[PDB]
């Protein structure tokens, strides 16, 4: 049955779970959703989209602007996906927005993500925003967020999130992501090892390509961000990866928005996202991180090295990830492994994780694994929960965050 505006959000999510861009575009046109705010930033990338967006948001809010952010996936609540002024909306607002998309689409079928994307646009449109930040779901060219013409588009990073396959490489991934670029608009690339396909697409489109280590760069007791002969010096170090903060500053720079020193510094000091190298406790140090590929794992290993005792990892992953690569990378720093299954046909068993490891413990579920790691942990240890949004979410639910 079809839910209504007054139905619980959970009933809407069940309906949606049971569901090129021509179809989602046609619905957005019917509902005048293509221009949610006067300034739109679209952020693609394999990793770092979340923390790039949260840095943009923090600086723009510090500047006194009205800002919305659309991000995905979520940890505990669907409502995490749409932030306005840094905050989540009520479930009721979501149910009402979904009902408007449902009425509005008529006979046109939409996917879960298209539906959620149109709902977000509708929420943003009503909120009288200055700037909307759209995190791409997957890829770029064919993502629902690509129906909106952005003022600035960015690629945060290029990395392989899946296993070997013909024709699947940095070049193929890059090409699809570059689909978010627009003719005559800044195309910011925060990946330092940029595939050529990104430059080729930018060139076919007529976008203005602005690459890290060509057009702008950064270096790190603050840090510096430079673009040509101008720089910001002695910036505060944020609680996000500096590469992503730097991509955010590049977006802001090429947008030409007026932004004070105070807004930049306050935003950098505020920027953070749950589950992105999130310290939840000390002695022992408990960190939650949604890393689920080798590139994300590399950053995690580097951070772990500087918080220096044993490192105990609580891990669960989806079966279609590069499990061998991610676990090989983490294994550079992880001393003790606590493996758990994730539920459903899409979730890897604990045995599927353990086959890539030597000494691994296997548990019935992530909470159980995590509790055993915390029991085993000495005060000098680090316990890192990682592998998937799902793994992190199970521990956050257990901790009642």
């Amino acid at each position: 049955q079809t839910p209504q505006a007054t139905s619980p959000l959970a009933a809407w999510l069940c309906y949606l779970e049971h569901l090129g861009l021509e179809r989602v575009k046609q619905v957005a046109e019917r509902l005048d959703l293509l221009k949610p705010a006067p300034k739109i930033f679209t952020v693609a990338g394999t990793n770092g989209k979340g923390t790039t967006c949260c840095t943009l948001e923090a600086i723009l809010l510090a500047a006194g602007l009205r800002v919305g952010v659309y991000s995905s996936p979520h940890l505990l609540r669907y409502t995490e996906r749409v932030r306005i002024q840094g905050q989540e909306l009520s479930e009721a607002e979501h149910s009402h927005s979904f009902a408007q998309i449902e009425a509005g689409r008529g006979d046109i079928s939409l996917t879960y993500f298209e539906f959620g994307t149109l709902s977000a646009l509708q929420l943003f449109k009503q909120a009288k925003l200055d700037v909307v930040i759209l995190e791409v779901g997957l890829g770029g060219r064919l993502d629902a967020t690509n129906i909106v013409d952005s003022d600035v588009a960015a690629i945060t990073s290029i990395a392989l999130d899946h296993t070997d396959w013909l024709g699947y490489d940095r070049e193929s991934i890059g090409r699809e992501k570059a689909g978010v670029f627009r003719g005559g608009k800044p195309a910011v690339v925060g990946e330092p090892d940029m595939p050529q396909s990104i430059a080729d697409v930018a060139a076919e489109l007529g976008a203005q390509l602005y690459r890290r280590d060509v057009a702008w760069k950064f270096s790190q007791n603050g840090w510096h961000w430079q673009c040509g002969e101008r720089q910001l010096t002695g910036l505060p170090v944020p609680n996000v990866p500096l590469a992503n903060a730097a991509t955010a500053l590049a977006v802001l720079h090429y947008s030409e928005l007026p932004l004070s020193d105070e807004a930049i510094r306050q935003g950098l000091q505020a920027a953070s996202l749950p589950g992105r190298f999130q310290v939840v406790s000390e002695q022992p140090l408990l960190i939650l991180d949604v890393a689920h590929n080798p590139h994300a794992a590399r950053y995690l290993v580097n951070r772990l090295a500087q918080v220096i005792g044993k490192v105990r990892a609580v891990v669960g992953m989806l079966s279609d990830k590069d499990i061998a690569g991610t676990l090989a990378c983490l294994s550079e720093r992880v001393d003790e492994w606590y493996c758990a299954p994730l539920e459903g046909p899409r979730g890897a068993s604990a045995g599927q994780l353990a086959e890539h490891l030597v000494s691994a413990r296997q548990f019935s579920d992530v909470e159980t694994a995590w509790r055993q790691a915390m029991q085993d942990a000495d005060t000098q240890d680090v316990v890192i929960v990682c592998g998937s949004f799902h793994t992190v979410a199970h521990v956050m639910a257990a901790l009642h965050l």
